């Protein structure tokens, strides 16, 4: 295909890999690249974390209302956040704020704590028919991104068609949803990635993963249009050296050849 050829020309240049999984949720037309090898999650599992304390929601009432308070020594590195609101504690609700729109790491390890760790969360997403994520480890370390290694990977496929089931779909209750959605639609971090090729003014919402080695780097996201059905985009990078550096100009590039083949420009 076009888009195929174009995603192609992006790999040769940038020297690694570049998975792709976009579904046109109008037509149901799809784009694919590499669409079930697996990639490094890094940040990005964040977003289906939120979808996993969600789903404890619908049994715990309250609990985005339950404060939780930790220590200073406690947090890991990359928790801008958690670290401004120690004094405070932070509910669950704001500590999926701070994950999903800011990448707080303290944020997500707080989170995973309360729905009783990765491998619950991997429990949760094979519930919902995701095969293929899995959440291995904790922050930092889930970011290591070691060519091959399975730890901490999903798919494209599986990262785009769990992101519709649980922001577009019904895999959670309404409420929920628009909770999960909400929370997307606010990131703060995406703008230079899959936003940097949508038309100026169209709400997305999507989730930022940076491994920082092994060019491994990556976004999910939904797009509402004004005017037309939502469409679904899963970008991941790696490389096979460990000193190469991402990009988020390829993730762009390889977001807008996708909506190409949708006929949406930018
Ligand atoms: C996620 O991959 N991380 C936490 C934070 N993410 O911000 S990003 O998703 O906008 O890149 C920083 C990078 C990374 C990490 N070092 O844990």
């Amino acid at each position: 295909s076009v888009a195929a050829d174009k995603l192609a020309k992006l790999e040769r240049d940038f020297g690694g890999s570049i998975g792709v999984y976009a579904i046109d949720t109008g037509s149901g037309a799809t784009v694919a690249n590499r669409p079930n090898e697996r990639f490094p999650l890094c940040s990005s599992f964040k977003g289906f974390l939120a979808a996993g304390v969600l789903a404890q929601s619908q049994d715990k009432p309250g609990l985005l209302d339950k404060r939780i308070r930790y220590s200073k020594a406690a947090l890991p590195n990359w928790s801008p956040i958690t670290t401004k609101h120690q004094a405070s504690g932070m509910t669950v609700a704001e500590l999926n704020a701070a994950s999903v729109q800011y990448s707080d790491n303290g944020a997500a390890n707080l989170l995973l704590k309360e729905i009783n760790g990765p491998a619950a969360l991997t429990t949760f997403m094979r519930s919902i028919g995701d095969a293929s994520f899995r959440l291995d480890r904790l922050e930092p370390e889930l970011n290591s991104a070691i060519p091959r290694d399975p730890r901490d990977t999903s798919t494209p496929k599986a990262v785009a068609e769990s992101a519709q089931k649980l922001a577009l779909g019904k895999a959670l209750p309404e409420p929920q949803r628009q909770q999960l959605a909400d929370w997307l639609k606010g990131n703060t971090t995406g703008n230079a990635r899959i936003r940097a090729a949508v038309p100026a003014g169209w709400e997305v919402g999507d989730k930022t993963g940076t491994c920082g080695v092994y060019g491994t780097a990556n976004d999910f996201a939904v797009i509402w249009p004004p005017k037309r059905a939502p469409i679904v985009l899963a970008v991941y990078t790696k490389h096979a050296k460990k000193e190469a550096k991402h990009s988020d100009e390829v993730i762009a590039a390889a977001a807008r050849a996708a909506l190409e083949a949708f006929n949406v420009k930018k």
